[PDB]
């Protein structure tokens, strides 16, 4: 792919992470801690998962973003409405106002409804993220492999300003302790 141009700079929204994640002076990385982080509780805050929002907001334009999911057994990347639900239980789905895909169990999959199953022969550390606003695209490049495409999300429907969105997994097998990294420019 010819995106790596669109290069926005992505730092985290801490008032937005669930209270058990531990973001980085720098706001660039993120990782579940093995408790609390003795934060307030806010109506921002994702509840029930290991989430957490970028801090910019995109209505326009082309935005392109790499992330570093290295050692990972788990995780979910890509972008979200700025409204979507924060409390309780919900599915990652475009009619819930999300754009991802995931790592979970040695498979990878596109959050579509019901779920789509991706094809990656070398599996990625690194994953690019490309947003087309006006297009309504939001595509997903395997940066370990050459930029091979993994997915396409087309006709999407935004109906919103989108934040970048992170989900950094459970780690209950201990080997998903890893963080994500947003990856320099
Ligand atoms: C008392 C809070 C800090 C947490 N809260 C909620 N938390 C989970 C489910 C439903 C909620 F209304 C509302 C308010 O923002």
């Amino acid at each position: 792919h010819h995106h790596h141009h669109h290069m926005v700079h992505i730092t985290l929204d801490r008032n937005t992470a669930n209270s058990w994640l531990i973001i980085s002076k720098d706001r660039r990385q993120v990782r579940m801690g093995d408790t609390h982080q003795n934060v307030s509780d806010n109506k921002e805050r994702f509840s029930n998962y290991p989430m957490v929002l970028g801090a910019q907001r995109f209505s326009s334009g082309k935005m392109y973003w790499e992330v570093d999911v290295t050692q990972k057994e788990a995780w979910d990347l890509g972008v979200c409405r700025d409204s979507v639900q924060r409390k309780g239980q919900f599915s990652l789905s475009p009619e819930n106002g999300f754009w991802t895909i995931w790592l979970w169990q040695d498979s990878y999959e596109a959050g579509t409804s019901p779920q789509t199953t991706l094809h990656i022969q070398v599996p990625p550390c690194q994953i690019g993220i490309f947003v087309d606003y006006e297009a309504g695209v939001v595509s997903f490049y395997n940066i370990t492999d050459h930029g091979s495409l993994i997915y396409t999300f087309s006709e999407c429907v935004f109906a919103g300003p989108l934040r970048p969105f992170f989900n950094v997994g459970f780690n209950y097998s201990g080997g998903n302790a890893a963080p994500l990294k947003l990856c320099p420019l």
